[PDB]
């Protein structure tokens, strides 16, 4: 595994994370706010994005593994770690890294819902709409790509660690 | 409420820079396991972490306290363990604060158990005159009073996680 090119700058990154956050403080105007990221690949975009955000805002993590087959298909995870914080009546904006089927976080949104937030939105680093075997619309999308490495994201538990998001083989 | 701005958020950053230039030293040419204890560790984790050129895999570990019994032996519930091997490889465990040690020494005899090839322990912020057991951290941003702090990651009740800066509370 090495790396081709690097697809994403880190200034571009941090330029794009500060304009999510501006979106997301204008449609939450006056009110608290709980991120919850999903583990692993979305922490460093969370650390970046939430240091952006003026509003009072609560952190939590989500971590859900695969059944196998029906994960690649149906999108039904096994919840690892669920949730500790309250999000009952609560303005929720789920972090990811990448959506590309949206079919886990379908399932996860569907039980983010069984909390009964007052809104629950999406936000993710990398959207590949084209992937998409659900309907899954994120409010706030940092860039649509055409496997990629960094900024969190791994291959094979490697290269979270780059400043940059990369391609790779 | 907030007080005082007791870090910077320039200080914290240049502060980053020179705790990942330390690691770097000591593992040179290298793989590195980096162990963050969550919540509090993450923004630290993962600023510190883009500084560091060699090969770096990342994991997370979750502890709960049992009370009383925490506060005196650091004996602390695993709620987390981690997925990666970390047996034979270099593995620095990352935290926000030390205070006491107590629950980083139970930490310590936990990963000891999965047999790695060097284990060291790297704080944001140590408070050695609050320490009941010994443990030396090898990696240390900043010396602190005993007092209560919040920002960069570090909470007071879930709340302030997301400040750039370290500051104050009364
Ligand atoms: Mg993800
Ligand atoms: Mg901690």
């Amino acid at each position: 595994i090495e790396i081709k090119d690097t697809l994403i700058s880190e200034e571009q990154l941090q330029e794009k994370v500060k304009e999510l956050a501006l979106q997301i403080e204008r449609d939450f105007e006056g009110e608290e706010i709980v991120v919850i990221a999903v583990l692993k690949g979305s922490f460093v975009f969370a650390a970046d994005l939430i240091r952006h955000i003026k509003n009072d805002v609560t952190i939590d993590f989500i971590s859900a593994s695969s059944y196998g087959n029906q994960t690649e298909t149906t999108g039904k995870v096994k919840l690892l770690k669920d949730i500790d914080v309250n999000i009952t009546g609560k303005n929720v904006i789920v972090v990811e890294d990448i959506i590309d089927s949206g079919l886990t976080l379908h399932f996860l949104k569907d039980h983010f819902f069984m909390h009964k937030p007052k809104a629950l939105k999406f936000c993710t680093l990398l959207d590949k709409p084209e992937r998409r075997k659900v309907d899954l619309t994120a409010e706030y999308v940092g860039f649509q790509i055409p496997f990629i490495v960094g900024y969190g994201i791994d291959c094979a538990e490697k290269y979270r660690n780059l400043p940059f998001i990369a391609s790779v083989v």
